[PDB]
Formats: C-alpha cells, sequence, structure tokens
C-alpha cells in the first residue's frame, strides 16, 4: 500500500522491501559462500534483501532460485530478468523485471539524513552543488544525490560492464519527485546503442530516500 519502491517504479516491475530481519532466515546454500565470514549486518542485509528479491520474482512466474553476484557485484539474475537490491539500515528491497518489457532497473535506498562528513566534496560537481544549494528546504538534498548517483551505477553496469564515477554523471534533481542523469563519458552500450540520459524517480518516507531508474526498451 505505502511501499516505498512500489511508488516509483512501474507496475509491470514487481517489488518487495522489509523493514527489519524476520528471525530464522537463511540463504540458499549456493549463496551461503558469498556471505561466509561476513558481520551479521551484512549478513541479515543479504540473506533478507534475496528474500524480498524472490518473494518480486515469483510474482514474475519464477520460483526459488539462488541469486549470485556477478563480475563486479552485480545481482545474477534468471534467463530473460533484470533487477536491482539495495539494503540500509531500516531496510532491504527488490524490484524486478522481464528484459521483454524493460532493459535495465537500479534502485538504491539510504536514510534520510545529511550526509557523512566529506562525502558531498568527493561526490557532487561543483555544478551539483550550486543546484542543491537552491532547492527547497526540508529535505537532505545531498544525501539524495548521493542515492540517485548510486542507482545511476546500477542501471549504468549491466548494459556496460563499465565503470562509472560520481563526477562522470550530472544529476538534477526536481523537487516534484523525478531526476536526470546526464552521462560525461563514453555511453556505447553493449546492445550497440548509446545511453546519455537516464529519467529517474524518488521518495522519501519513512526516515528513508529511495531512488530508481528504468531504462526503457528502444523502438
Ligand atoms: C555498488 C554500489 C552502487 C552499491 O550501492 P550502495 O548504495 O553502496 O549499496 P546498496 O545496499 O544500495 O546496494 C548494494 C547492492 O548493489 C548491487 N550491486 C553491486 N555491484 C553492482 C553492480 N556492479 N551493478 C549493479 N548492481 C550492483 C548488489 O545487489 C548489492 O547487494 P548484494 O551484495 O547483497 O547483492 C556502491 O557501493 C559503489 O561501489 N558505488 C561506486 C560506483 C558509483 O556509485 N558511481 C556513481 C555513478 S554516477
Ligand atoms: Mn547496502
Ligand atoms: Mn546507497
Ligand atoms: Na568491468
Amino acid at each position: 500500500t505505502d511501499q516505498l519502491i512500489a511508488s516509483v517504479v512501474p507496475e509491470l516491475l514487481p517489488s518487495a522491501e522489509l523493514y527489519e530481519d524476520p528471525p530464522g532466515l537463511e540463504p540458499l546454500p549456493e549463496e551461503e559462500p558469498l556471505i561466509a565470514k561476513s558481520v551479521a549486518k551484512r549478513r541479515n542485509e543479504f540473506i533478507t534483501v534475496r528474500y524480498c528479491a524472490r518473494q518480486a520474482l515469483s510474482v514474475l512466474g519464477i520460483p526459488e532460485v539462488p541469486i549470485l553476484k556477478g563480475d563486479k557485484g552485480q545481482p545474477l539474475w534468471p534467463d530473460g530478468i533484470v533487477g536491482s537490491m539495495t539494503h540500509t539500515e531500516g531496510f532491504r528491497g527488490a524490484v524486478v523485471g522481464r528484459t521483454g518489457e524493460v532493459r535495465s532497473v537500479g534502485i538504491d535506498a539510504e536514510p534520510h539524513d545529511v550526509l557523512p562528513n566529506g562525502v558531498l566534496k568527493s561526490i557532487a560537481l561543483p555544478v551539483e552543488r550550486d543546484e542543491l544549494d537552491a532547492l527547497p528546504a526540508g529535505t537532505h538534498w545531498d544525501r539524495l544525490l548521493f542515492c540517485a548517483k548510486e542507482t545511476t551505477y546500477k542501471a549504468w553496469f549491466p548494459l556496460t560492464a563499465r565503470w562509472l564515477g560520481f563526477e562522470d554523471a550530472h544529476i538534477t534533481i526536481d523537487p516534484d519527485g523525478t531526476f536526470t542523469s546526464r552521462i560525461l563519458v563514453d555511453g556505447r552500450a553493449n546492445d550497440g546503442t548509446v545511453l546519455s540520459a537516464f529519467d529517474g524517480r524518488w521518495i522519501i518516507d519513512k526516515g528513508l530516500i529511495l531512488t530508481a531508474i528504468v531504462v526503457p526498451k528502444l523502438a
């Protein structure tokens, strides 16, 4: 009803989220090596986010399956599926969709708080600093910019297999719940197209920021 991800992605991309770790969850056997020596926060975020991912996959008709990690950390979905996952204090969530419907999806959740000391200087272009200062009072625009940049990478990486730095995209945030990401580097993609700009959506609720980008199919 009031799920954050569902508010920022199309209905044809099922999503699921939780705000706490249900007690007693375990990963699938194939997933255990990915968190073998991990601390409690990492184990629990990994397990619960995959619980949410499998719930969303079931809506698309896909029964229980491991969700392993690819070359540079990207989640590895079944044939015909794209998706994205995110976890932070107070949130685990996942979204999935069919490749016949969209090219890529990225999401990212952050607490709705001022960025840690020094992070804004590291991630924002000078022009972005000025733009954030101009936006209306009452939202942590610095944290929203950071969130949006991470969503940009998540949407970009499965389509390019290349790094994208914080300095390599200019994100413009609108108060209306949308943002744009303008790519400043070579945007050639692995399907033969060029990625120059992404359209994003954002919501703040439950003390969290959630950003999302869907990269549509082309004609
Ligand atoms: C990878 C990264 C984006 C993760 O974002 P984050 O906000 O720190 O963490 P989240 O909890 O939201 O997301 C973590 C999940 O992202 C996904 N992920 C990791 N690497 C990924 C990649 N290369 N491509 C897509 N998704 C990826 C994984 O599913 C991971 O969860 P898991 O390890 O449990 O499977 C971030 O840590 C990072 O390294 N960023 C550097 C690149 C960047 O953001 N550039 C800005 C471009 S403008
Ligand atoms: Mn996380
Ligand atoms: Mn994040
Ligand atoms: Na690579």
